[PDB]
RNA sequence: GGAGAGGUA
DNA sequence: GGGTATTCGCCGCGTACCTCTCCTAGCCCGCAAGTATCCTATTCCTTGCAGCGGT
């Protein structure tokens, strides 16, 4: 029943369409001191234009260890945090708490 | 279908 | 040898109809269903020794 409600309230609704800046992301792709791979950039743009659209994003990020997935979830928290909307995360453990948080602040 | 129990003439 | 007696085992004991109950024990194997130890959050407090005002 809860997960019912819960899924019914979040599919009747509209949720918020974040509005993308060009230049000044550009700033911030400029910040990262490697190249995309093919396939991070997809899973990035991806995670973009649905951000972008008045939808809920609900979407999975599942791609092999080590293969940058931390950075996409970053550049999405950054257009979240653009727009003033108080990216929150959580993972299941202290040290990646502790990681994720050195990571963020860098 | 077969066993066992009871019953009628 | 043999005529006799004695024992032993097999075979047999009516028709027709009505009501009811009950037809293997036990094992095994796989389903599946219900439990003791390991990390990251939480609510639960009770001691030991040095500062320290204050006189």
């Amino acid at each position: 029943a809860e997960l019912l409600d819960i899924y019914a309230q979040r599919a009747a609704k509209e949720g918020f369409a974040f509005k993308h800046d060009r230049e000044q992301y550009q700033l911030f792709c400029d910040s990262f001191p490697f190249e995309t791979t093919p396939d991070q950039a997809q899973a990035i743009n991806a995670v973009l234009s649905d951000m972008c659209q008045p939808l809920a994003m609900d979407r999975l990020v599942c791609g092999d260890v080590g293969f940058g997935k931390t950075e996409v979830a970053m550049r999405a928290a950054f257009l979240a945090v653009d727009n003033h909307k108080q990216v929150a995360v959580l993972v299941p453990t202290t040290l990646l708490a502790q990681q994720h948080y050195d990571n963020f602040r860098d």
